[PDB]
DNA sequence: GGCGACCCGGCGCCCGCTACGGAGTCAACTACGGGTAGGGGGTATCGGGCAACGCGGCACTGAACACCGTTGTCATGTGCCTTG
């Protein structure tokens, strides 16, 4: 149900200095194993 | 005697979040007096447990009439035979 439900749901990634208005970045979630967040390696440099 | 430095006070702040330890500490006293509060003791008041007894449909009570149906019944009318 919770792979049903997350999809098409966005969510707002943050890091703490948020330096700049892309500290803030809204993101499609997808459920995966581990217990770390994935992040794309694009995006990264923007919230250093 | 307002300028003047200088002096001093006095104040103002001092990136972001999660996540990440515990620790807890030195010097009066008694007497009274009330009042509240607790306890048990007893008492008026409210709440819980049962068969008749309210109902109603219908049903029986058929009893007592009613509704056709029937073969009871009668006094009174045709057809043949005997006599005018």
């Amino acid at each position: 149900v919770l792979e049903e439900v997350i999809a098409e749901h966005p969510v707002l990634l943050n890091r703490a200095p948020t330096l700049h208005r892309l500290g803030i970045q809204a993101f499609e979630p997808q459920l995966v194993e581990g217990k770390a967040i994935q992040i794309h390696p694009l995006v990264c440099t923007a919230f250093n």
